[PDB]
């Protein structure tokens, strides 16, 4: 039998845009224990609804109180460097608390200096 960490990335809300006459093309990356996964790029939105699920094999290493999930949202640029919008570290401790094996988050997206951007991230996490 498999053991995995699962995340449903619902949506982000109230994303910032530095330049409003430039189309905003949000894309999110989720990293757990160094394994990075990405959503599709949503075009023309600052309130993107991905509704994408992600699974990480735990690889025989159990979750612990300190385990965390990192999500970054950027504004995609084809020529190349994507523009950083905001990020969150999601503490997974709550997932271990009850027999639900899960937790729900509505997390503020912060800039690299931890200043809240006004945007938020909606997601559910669970494990087996």
């Amino acid at each position: 039998i498999t053991h995995m960490l699962a995340c449903l990335l619902v949506r982000a809300s109230n994303l910032p845009s530095a330049k409003k006459d430039r189309r905003s093309d949000p894309v999110a990356s989720l990293t757990f224990r160094g394994v990075k996964k990405r959503t599709k790029v949503i075009k023309n939105s600052v309130n993107p609804v991905w509704n994408e699920g992600f699974e990480w094999d735990l690889k025989g290493i159990p979750l612990d109180q300190g385990s965390e999930l990192h999500v970054v949202v950027k504004d995609h640029e084809t020529m190349g460097r994507n523009r950083f919008l905001g990020e969150a570290k999601v503490p997974l401790r709550e997932v271990l608390a009850t027999p639900s094996l899960s937790a729900s988050f509505n997390a503020p997206l912060l800039d690299t200096k931890k200043q809240p951007t006004g945007a938020s991230l909606v997601l559910q996490v669970s494990y087996t």
